[PDB]
């Protein structure tokens, strides 16, 4: 089962504070060391999450991050995932800025496309795909997270895309104008995240507002290359940014296109 008892997790530390709560490191009875996301009253729709755990516990893959289950007895709800020892890709990329080869960074860039050629395959939409999502563990691998979950965010001001909060950012035209989510718009999230990476943690479009970037997007233009992206990484980054999804590489094309020029 997905449900886990309260008797069976131990908060030892605080790691830090989410958008929705705090988050632990902890133990889970005869299992693991886990990281326990606390997630307050009315953040989620809890009912719907649920509905899903049967069928989503059976994903599993060495690059992505494992949600074991949930400890419901009493709110607010626990959700209990694996222990990544180097936190967030984002801070990661921001703090070891300047000591990372080419290789490691593209080295990245691979974990997460083999994350998502499996979820591609699997059918399963990430929705949010951003640096931000991704986690560090042992030997500095990569993996994504929290696909799926902005299904169940009761923040109108994040999911809706004339919403303040939106991930405008890191949106294919289709979802920033319609909510059309498929892979081919995780893939143009996953080339925005490339951008990161190969930018050493910048923020994508620093200088432009969310109607900007709209605008901006929406005539053409595009993020510049990093220094330390190849010319050949950055024509893969701006496939993955063609206007019509249908135009756009799947992920399993980018991971076979990234593996030829990496090895
Ligand atoms: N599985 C995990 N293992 C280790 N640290 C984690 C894990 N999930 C989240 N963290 C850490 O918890 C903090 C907040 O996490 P996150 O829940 O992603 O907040 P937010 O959703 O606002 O980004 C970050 O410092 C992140 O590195
Ligand atoms: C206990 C888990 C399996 O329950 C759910 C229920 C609904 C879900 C809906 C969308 C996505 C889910 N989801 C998210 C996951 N992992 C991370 N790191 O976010 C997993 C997994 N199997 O590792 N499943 C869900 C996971």
């Amino acid at each position: 089962k997905w449900v886990i008892d309260p008797s069976e997790l131990t908060f030892v530390q605080e790691i830090g504070s989410g958008q929705f709560g705090l988050v632990h490191l902890g133990y889970w009875l005869n299992k693991d060391k886990v990281a326990i996301k606390t997630i307050r009253e009315g953040a989620m729709s809890e009912e719907d999450f649920i509905e899903e755990a049967e069928v989503m516990m059976k994903l599993s893959h060495p690059k992505l991050v494992q949600l074991y289950g949930v400890c419901l007895e009493q709110a607010p709800i626990c959700l209990v995932f694996e222990f990544m020892e180097h936190g967030c890709l984002s801070d990661y990329l921001r703090t070891q800025r300047g000591l990372f080869a080419a290789e490691t960074l593209l080295g990245m860039c691979l974990d997460v496309c083999e994350g998502m050629a499996y979820l591609e395959e699997a059918c399963v939409i990430h929705r949010d795909l951003a640096a931000r999502n991704c986690l560090v563990g042992e030997n500095q691998v990569i993996k994504v997270s929290d696909f799926g979950m902005t299904r169940f965010v009761l923040d109108d001001q994040y999911t809706s895309s004339t919403g303040t909060k939106f991930p405008v950012k890191w949106a294919s035209p289709e979802v920033f104008s319609f909510s059309r989510y498929s892979s081919k718009s995780d893939v143009w999230s996953f080339g925005v995240l490339m951008w990161e990476v190969f930018s050493e943690g910048k923020i994508p479009y620093e200088n432009r507002s969310n109607s900007e970037v709209v605008e901006d997007i929406s005539t053409g233009f595009r993020l510049y290359k990093p220094r330390l992206a190849s010319t050949h990484v950055y024509q893969i980054m701006n496939h993955c940014w063609r206007e019509r999804p249908e135009d756009r590489p799947a992920f399993s094309r980018l991971l076979r296109q990234l593996a030829e020029i990496a090895e």
